[PDB]
């Protein structure tokens, strides 16, 4: 493919103030090289401290979710169109732990894209398929409806990065290992040419949002098709966090 | 009952960066009686700003909603802790628009409420009847299966504001008298003297959630049951919500 390499950090739901203005601080500290998207979601509320505190030349800003439309009677819920208007370049929409706490469904995940693309901003569109998926082996069966779903309601790819967690690797005591991980990239790589044309799914990320840490980043990096990584816990940790920004190598290259 | 009489202003999903700072402008800019408390609850990427450039001689903040537990792998949510930590003092949990879109049951409601409450929160804790439920002879039904759950689960009243809002009211070109306000409110007074005590059933305000304007609030406040309201769209005018505030008059009194 390409590239630029991205890795995203995705806080999930943690923090508090002390903490945040720690880890901003941390990730300050870090090196990152040069020619990587660096993108860092943290909860609503700490939005405006990170946007505020956060080096803009290492690091952009995301949300973890946003609304299905515009403003509107829809109380607790953040639409695209406010987080464009404050500064906030990127949004994770359909992230596992979304599809099955809160039922969204493939379309929905796939409106929220459509509509966050419209608004102005860049989309982290996750995927992904369960142990109980995998077990019953319906992989591509999953896999195809989710993106077929994303295809339907995406015209243009330029600001989506795509990510792929393998939820059957993810809170069920499996680990995936490299090769399972770029076994599926490859997949979706495949689907994206044929679907998409092969010069969009060249330069479409496709990043890896398994259990990413500092241990594992580098036989990850180094897969043909894995782009990046959404991280998770390992994004709490400044140092943990920069250094899988570092797993680039070549990738990045600038 | 009593009282003090209490208004939260719900901006639902609402708001832009110079929309936001207007509004806190012209809220600045009112007068409020002695003895009401006044509640805003902006979408969460704003309640930084708020309650950086808000009177808070005035004002208190709310959140419009918070996830059901503590921190941790929930993609998209803010956790009671987070507000708390935060220095939010209130959160709306329950709304109308959240049970229907987001099909928070009775039971997720109350879980949310006393989790919200062990972290350190007050809570407007919503219920109400559609009009489906109204046309079936279900109003008493529902409302005490809302009011049951919410009962098992929280022990102490002291920070719980209770908000009727008549969903039958509330998009179906049906309205709302006062009348019919007062009469709910008086049967979840009673309900409410039967499960908590008639002391904590005195003490509890039971707010109204209907369309409230600065235009029908004093008919609404001076109802005897009606300790104050939960505003929607009214919450957007900061002089026309500042009225709403001012409709307290002997319910204030301080």
């Amino acid at each position: 493919s390409s590239a630029k390499f991205f890795v995203g950090g995705n806080w999930k739901c943690n923090g508090s103030v002390a903490n945040v203005a720690k880890l901003v601080d941390e990730l300050n500290a870090g090196t990152i090289p040069r020619g990587v998207d660096v993108v860092v979601a943290p909860p609503f509320i700490y939005i405006d401290y990170v946007m505020q505190h956060l080096d803009r030349d290492k690091y952009q800003l995301s949300a973890q979710n946003a609304w299905i439309g515009g403003n509107g009677a829809f109380t607790g819920e953040v639409s695209a169109e406010q987080l464009t208007d404050f500064g906030v370049p990127w949004v994770i929409l359909g992230h596992s732990e979304r599809r099955s706490l809160f039922g969204e469904s493939n379309e929905v995940v796939a409106k929220k894209t459509s509509h966050a693309l419209a608004a102005g901003l860049g989309v982290i569109a996750c995927i992904g398929e369960t142990l109980e998926q995998r077990n019953s082996g319906s992989v591509f069966k999953v896999l195809d409806a989710q993106m077929d779903a994303l295809v339907d309601e995406v015209k243009d790819w330029t600001k989506v990065v795509l990510a792929y967690e393998p939820v059957w690797a993810i809170g069920t005591g499996v680990v995936a290992s490299p090769e399972q991980a770029q076994e599926v990239h490859a997949y979706l790589r495949q689907y994206c040419a044929k679907k998409l044309g092969a010069a969009v799914a060249d330069k479409l990320r496709i990043i890896y949002g398994g259990s990413v840490s500092d241990t594992n980043c580098k036989d990850l990096s180094k897969q043909e098709d894995i782009d990046g990584f959404l991280v998770g816990g390992a994004s709490l940790k400044g140092a943990a966090f920069v250094t899988i920004c570092n797993a680039a190598g070549p990738k990045a290259k600038p």
